[PDB]
């Protein structure tokens, strides 16, 4: 397939190249442009498991009969306190069940919610015994999660009882789910302007192109010699009232930076002073990785709808765990009261199942229920075991007071970009917006680092990225993205910094290192 | 508990945190019947060994 | 001489025969982590062993299905700190460095077993590619493409600098009369070595500058433009005055071999190099041009183990060197190593350092033994997979605590600035007594005392004796101590010694 | 094969069994250790960081240690050991203790460098009963601890040669056959030595014939280089022998200095040392890779007697030599003229400076003082007897189809075997076939047709000087099936030059019954 690749001919040489690929983690790069991170959280997953057994236990504590198979029944809320206790007490040893006792705590003495209700929501939750209720999200889940989001989205200064989730099968499901009820409810109409965040990875592109939506897009394009930042002028493209909605990856995939605070400030006083009704759709998955993240949802709340995935920053990607966060008033509910009148009649009609008055069913509440049919709703929602493993992932994250596990993950990213570029002159200078999950090698800078910029000059004009992409393929069975596009100046090939080991990225440079002495030998 | 002591020997450094790696499919056949022989008490266990004979 | 006569021990001895701290700390986690190997290892031997017999007799470990068996030991052994360790090494090579996982487990079960001669003698082949990884990384030489570093396991420093001065003699890389610079103050035995008329070299002085911090002035680093100084001889970081080259020194040194001496040899020496902050070997610099030797000693606290290497980048000076000897000298040279291969002049001097070490004819079973490969390879992994490098902060915190204990009664420890490392700690009198009592009773206090009072002083009231100070001259009484063999009541009576001397000092001039 | 490298290479066969006990107690030995250094360390840390072992109250907490663990081998032993030191040797049981435990946690420079205090007593004990020195009291024998009787030959040529007791063109008269190795170091243009050869003699089951030892009263010769008991013969110097060069030394050459590598001697029966014999004339080199398996630990040990012949011939320089000496070593003593030869050893080792930090690895010599222990408190000689039952069967089943081993006598030592056409021929088929094979065949077809059947290269049989076709293997390193494997090509080879012999007769007798 290679869609993001491609997004003796030229053409049948990109086909060979992308026919090299041979493990799944490559050819997701390929195919999708995602890197799926190679380490994953095992404390909260062994805490899941742990919390299984005990609920279990608590199961066939429940069932009346003698039976020659294993049938349970339903775990009950009465004295469940007590009965965990125990199996905590028990079983000290265990890292997982350790886990859940802290967790317990947090819970009942941080958040200040009933302990009996957490300890039953997860266990009745882990034996998926239950339709989810309410659908949207499992009510002690959604507080556990959000308060993780706005720590980690830097959105602190939001009261958290104004934040609402909606769980969800990764972001995957939720840009499906969101951009159909934007259409279903009329504020995406056919004609109106999206503006994009760019560069960003191809299925991002592809879907306002969906022929049931007959969007245009528009490119607020990121500067590479602003290191990727979104310069004033292209933030600026926002003022016009066509654009109705500003879609954005943050931290940004491919380039991997978060937004800076003069970016942040720029949007937030063009939406105060010129846009108060532009929409914002943020996806940011990559947040953790940066540096004192802060979301444009933390910036402005009530104009944005945060899509945030566990995928990457827990190792995730299989457990298909995200949420779609909003404000409690907020710009989509607004619009929605500014339908035509026949736009409002055709929607009390579709939704006239949900409740009596449907002009006060908010949008992300119309998300779960255009997410099955409507008529469906109260069967709605993310599988209850998948929001207990949410939940303990988001506990995780919390309990750590010192960001031992996100600190974790930084130096392992750091580690790998210093075996990657170690031959190749270094790694590129950072700053306080950097990311890097996904590292663009420019040939132009490595022969530059190498052998001066005169050689660099001769060398680029000398090959191509189809040339680069090749010799890394053919010497380590490694094939990494175009950079800029086989046609560049400037051959450069990206790599995830998430989804290879040491050897590998060591492979890569020495390759590399290899066409640059060879090139460098011709040149003199 | 079987995959997260697998991911686990595919973790290379040294932490405090549980961090895990990508199991392993070489030998996977030999360790899993290692946990099955150590937890032959276990009925989830017993199960899993069985299933691996029916597939 | 007076001083071991009048305080007895062998941590003074050394200090005074050799001009060495023994470590007092140790680093247990690899060494658990060995014993558990080789428990596993007797195991493995014993099941090969065809014939019963009540007898302890074993028989060689085997190589299929190793690791498996090695998996199921791990499993089995959850709570034994050693045996997680060999889980997470095992996941280091295979995973990291993508190295066969049995040929990992097998040399490493053979090696601790010391039941073969080592193959290659050089060093075992993983061995020295995990080794190598952790010296490119201590030794901040991560430009240096590590497929291009070769390393020649040996019985710590002291064997490598013994084979490395014989070696450049019979190869006659270094002939006698030969200018060797040499980085000064530096400890005895080098000062002795290559004077010794079995190496006769002239030596030239690169002083350290006290009033730089004990860097070398540019002035001095420029001596090395002198074409008859066929080699730099330096102990960096240095002991004595235990700082780090810094930045400015290194690069001066780099452009000197840049433009005017492509053909210096270096001799560096940086057992103490994980001590100082952001360390970068003249090996990182000048690879070429680089013999560097290291020793795990210091680091881990295993000075009794013996464990050290000699590096050299895959093309160096010294090879070139062997090609421009005259061809009479490469005659006599092909008739002494002619047993070892058919082509002597495609033998590399790294492999000559092998071959010398053991009369040349013994050449098959040269090599250090395989447990202390085993060893070295597991102190390497502990410093490779520690990535918040916990176990250097550990060790640099007790080093600045000894610090505070040594100096809370003499106005405090002297500013430190990125180039300390501090292995070795200079008491000055006239600093001390200036940060008491004031500058004008330093200049009357410095031409009361000396540093043999100071120091028959401490010792007699303390047990500990100090290295008399070297470095300015004789200028200046006092002495050094090390912050890495004695404990906190030990630094505490050395500073209320000195003290007492002052404020008795003080007392006279006060009156 | 490396194995195969080895026997080409370096002319000796790495033993493929090994002493597990005395490892175990080694490792078991550690992890106290080790708990031993974590008690000494005074923070709270993430990491392991331990501090250095405590003598006060050790052989308490190591009492303790061996009562918690009376079911692990290793630490039954390590409980003996402390018994053996303490109730036999009579040493403080407490400076033993802290000794191994600080030798094994290998945190102290060894001290003093030629080898630590009680380990050197306790080897000695070992070696004099192996070497058959008993009438030698111990006192008398000191060891300096080095990587292998490999350093020992490095170290001992350069220190005879910096110290002048060797000089360029000087006679050294060597055993042979040796292996090449011993050939090679005197004729280095660094020694630039002459050889002597003091020729085993095949006829006499290769012991040397006295005209050849009577070679030593030549005052021109400086030093007898012995491998003891030989390689590759195989065999240990005979009661006459020994006599012999004792007879010579001290009616003709008080003077000699000898030089003996005795590796081999556990494998012999009732074996003595020229070191039991000439104590104050002998250097002698001992390894213990290949009784105890040991070959990768590197273990070896130089011994000499207080009173030498190399401390009197160091007495004897001109006093111009020793001016230079005076020099070389005087940062190590006041009266250089007092440093005794194997204190020489020590320092020429570390380019003298160093000597302060030189000398064997600490945890090695713990190994070493193990493998002494264990030899030492085997009185009935199980192991030993054990090592030379499994050559015994070995050997009867290399030889199984070649008329069964060749007959052993009491010098015999067979860790390497010198399998003999001519014997092997006359066994199966009778003399007369026997003396036609001897012509018809070679050394070299012999070991072509081994390595061409079973992938095994064995050396060439050396020592004879009339074309008799033989092979030496190690019965040490390979696995029966292996020694079945040569025995077969080797019977199939006796065989087919027997049908030819037999019909070449036949026809001999039907020529003539034509004419
Ligand atoms: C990796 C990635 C994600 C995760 O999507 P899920 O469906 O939640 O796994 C989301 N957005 C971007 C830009 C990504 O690159
Ligand atoms: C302590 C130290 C060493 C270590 O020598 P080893 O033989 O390796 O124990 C080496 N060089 C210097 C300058 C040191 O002070
Ligand atoms: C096997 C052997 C040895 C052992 O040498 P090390 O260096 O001690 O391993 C010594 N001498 C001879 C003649 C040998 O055959
Ligand atoms: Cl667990
Ligand atoms: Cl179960
Ligand atoms: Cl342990
Ligand atoms: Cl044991």
């Amino acid at each position: 397939m290679s869609k993001d690749y491609q997004s003796l001919s030229p053409f049948e040489l990109k086909d060979e190249l992308i026919k090299i690929a041979s493990s799944d983690g490559n050819r997701l790069m390929l195919n999708a442009g995602r890197g799926n991170p190679n380490f994953l959280a095992t404390t909260p997953r062994r805490a899941f498991f742990r919390l299984g057994l005990f609920a279990a236990a608590e199961s066939e504590l429940s069932y009346s009969y003698m039976t020659t198979v294993g049938v349970g029944g339903l775990a009950k809320i009465d004295g469940i306190e007590g009965r965990f206790e125990r199996y905590i007490a028990e079983n000290r040893d265990q890292e997982g069940v350790r886990f859940l006792g802290k967790s317990l705590s947090y819970v009942r003495d941080q958040l200040g919610l009933d302990p009996a209700a957490f300890l039953h929501e997860m266990v009745d939750g882990i034996l998926g015994c239950n339709y989810p209720v309410p659908p949207r999200m499992l009510n002690i889940s959604e507080k556990i999660v959000r308060q993780y989001i706005i720590r980690e989205m830097g959105a602190d200064a939001i009261p958290s009882e104004s934040v609402n989730l909606f769980a969800v099968e990764g972001g995957t499901a939720a840009m499906a789910y969101i951009f159909e009820s934007l259409k279903l409810n009329g504020l995406l109409k056919a004609g109106d302007k999206v503006a994009i965040g760019m560069p960003v990875f191809t299925p991002y592109i592809e879907i306002p192109e969906l022929a049931q939506y007959a969007l245009e897009e528009v490119a607020i394009n990121a500067d590479p010699s602003l290191n990727w930042q979104y310069p004033d002028s292209e933030l600026d493209k926002l003022k016009d009232p066509a654009i109705k909605i500003f879609f954005c990856v943050n931290p940004s995939n491919p380039p991997s930076v978060k937004m800076d605070q003069r970016s942040l400030e720029r949007v937030r006083n063009i939406v105060a002073e010129h846009r108060p009704d532009l929409m914002i759709l943020t996806d940011d998955v990559y947040g953790t990785f940066a540096d004192d993240f802060q979301s444009l949802f933390a910036i402005c709340p009530e104009n944005t709808l945060l899509v945030y995935s566990f995928s990457k920053y827990f190792g995730a990607t299989g457990w298909r765990l995200g949420v779609v966060a909003a404000h409690q008033q907020n710009v989509f509910d607004l619009a929605l009261d500014k339908l035509q009148e026949s736009e409002k009649v055709a929607l009390d009609h579709r939704y006239r199942s949900l409740l009596p008055d449907v002009r006060s069913l908010k949008f992300i509440d119309r998300l779960v229920a255009d997410s099955r049919a409507v008529a469906l709703n109260h069967t709605a929602g993310l599988s209850t075991p998948q929001q207990v493993q949410m939940a303990l992932f988001s506990l995780f994250a919390l309990m750590d007071e010192a960001d031992e596990y996100k600190h974790t993950l930084k130096q392992l990213i750091r580690r790998r970009e210093t075996t990657l570029y170690r031959e190749l002159g270094m790694p590129p200078l950072r700053d306080e917006n950097a990311v890097d999950y996904y590292t663009l090698i420019d040939l132009q800078d490595v022969t530059a680092k190498l052998y001066g910029e005169a050689f660099s000059e001769w060398a680029v004009k000398q090959s191509s990225t189809g040339d680069m992409l090749f010799r890394i393929a053919d010497e380590t069975g490694i094939v990494l993205l175009p950079g800029r596009g086989f046609g560049s100046n400037r051959p450069s090939g990206r790599a995830s910094l998430a989804n290879l080991n040491e050897y590998e990225y060591a492979a890569i440079g020495r390759a590399l290192r290899k066409m640059a002495d060879e090139l460098y030998a011709e040149y003199s």
